[PDB]
């Protein structure tokens, strides 16, 4: 078990913790669960879907990195595919509250990200914010995807955000988690290839600036973040937020990263280039270099 | 009349045309109006705040910055003394999503810098997208502020952002435009000085880091903007924005900044200073300097 765990398992109930114990056995056990890992999790305790996810909440809040608010937030994604999605929420001494990721956010960015095609529920231990609900309706699932919270009946998001500005405002039909793939050729490196992948998959509709980040851990780990613009612009999740999702999900930390690198075109109209780089200058990483798209 | 309201206020009705002439004949007319020029313009149309609102909606729209999008929204602040605030979105090329401006965000900013102490309504040309939902449940009108959009009835905000998140959840009791003052001695020259008493009106309860930037355009006016925290972190306002609310609104662009001073504490947990160079030499600025506070 990672040691962030052992708090949160230690208060699980006794047959719930018994049915997990060989899943958390390894301390790199990725924050996902598939469908078969939910049933089984499902007989040995009698919870159902919901139940189960509200019961799991702890496990995913304990991967929070919250060094200001001390305000830990787990979200669980509930993919279409039946694999179950962690989230948390992690913020960044010596950058911007800009750069903030929300636990929903980190949610749906590792299923996206995890190539799920799209999501039937998130489950939160509390309510959205405005910012994470403008997030929500730039999904393929507009506003039927259903939030659960913790003493609060189900809703469609559209119950949690009425009257919403989305996509179709600005007669957008290509919506995040659907499948894009841009054709930026894949050259240099393992490193700066996983980068370009990453901006093949950009869902970037507004600025057409497609991006991606990957990074390189000590021992050899590649963990990279696709682009994913917002109809309001400012929920728009920067592709470096999306490797550092996946990295601290997975179980590594911030001192793991060796090198990074960025992919983006050189005439965008808007640049990750500076944010990108001080962010990973504050969170230690000094080693970042940039591939430009063409 | 600046050229921007131009087309907007050839669509104007007659009556409304005439009462305006007079106010807008400035080139610099200051995008605000105040109690006693709302009341010259209801007795010269017979339109009630609402409808007169709504009406001056178009001027608002006008001075938008979106060579993105080509979305120009526009917003209306209704101070509690009666001043009415123009507010509209900003886009920058050059730099990222994260540091678009929205038209309510402009608005209240305006009226937040004006000195306004509180805010009894907000009119919108297009209904406000759950980042401006948060940003204004971190006002002292709670969720009260009633919002007017056009063919819809007014709401309170509670109604456009159910179960919200908000400061309360952090235990936070200062909430922004009420009365801040942080004490920091104001040094240095007419800019510095300017930074500094900007980042003295700091709504920063979460991270404790308080920053304000000003920048002085080519004929010497100094424009400031004071730093605005959000309980969802990410809608919060940076100072550079606040500052280039103002210099827009006031009828200025940004060839005509010529240098700009940026203040904050040097061991603070969050640090502007990336983000506002970067974003400043986008949009051409290079003077760029940093005072810190002690
Ligand atoms: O919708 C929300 C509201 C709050 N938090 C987060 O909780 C903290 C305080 O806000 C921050 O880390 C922020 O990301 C979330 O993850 N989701
Ligand atoms: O609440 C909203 C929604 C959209 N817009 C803006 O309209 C454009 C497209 O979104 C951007 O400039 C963004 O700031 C607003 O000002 N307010
Ligand atoms: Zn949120
Ligand atoms: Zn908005």
């Amino acid at each position: 078990m990672h040691p962030r765990f052992q708090t949160a398992f230690a208060q699980l109930a006794d047959n719930l913790q018994s049915a997990l114990e060989p899943i958390l056995a390894d301390k790199y056990f990725p924050a996902l669960l598939t469908g078969e890992q939910v049933s089984s999790l499902k007989s040995a305790t009698g919870l159902d879907e919901d139940a189960l996810a509200f019961a799991l909440l702890p496990l995913a809040a304990a991967c929070a990195r919250t060094p200001l608010s001390n305000f830990n937030v787990g979200a669980i994604a509930r993919g279409v595919s039946g694999t179950w999605y962690f989230g948390a929420n992690m913020e960044f001494i010596g950058a911007t509250m800009q750069q903030t990721v929300h636990a929903e956010q980190s949610a749906i960015s590792h299923a996206w990200l995890s190539g799920e095609k799209a999501l039937a529920a998130i489950t939160v231990n509390y309510t959205p914010c405005g910012h994470c609900r403008q997030f929500m309706n730039e999904l393929n699932s507009g506003l039927d995807l259903r939030i659960h919270l913790p003493g609060r009946e189900a809703h469609a998001l559209r119950d949690y955000l009425p009257d919403a500005f989305g996509p179709k405002d600005l007669e957008i039909k290509t919506l995040l988690m659907d499948e894009q793939d841009h054709g930026y050729a894949l050259t240099g490196d393992a490193l700066s290839q996983a980068a370009i992948a990453a901006a093949n998959r950009s869902h970037m509709p507004y600025s057409k600036s497609p991006s991606g980040v990957a990074l390189e851990c000590k021992d050899g780990r590649i963990f990279s973040g696709s682009y994913a613009e917002n109809a309001a612009f400012n929920p728009t999740l920067p592709p470096l937020q999306g490797a550092l999702i996946l990295l601290n999900l997975k179980g590594y930390d911030y001192p793991d990263i060796q090198r990074a690198v960025l992919a983006e075109k050189a005439d965008a109209p808007l640049i990750q280039w500076d944010a990108t780089s001080a962010t990973l200058k504050a969170l230690g990483c000094h080693s970042i270099d940039r591939v430009l798209l063409a």
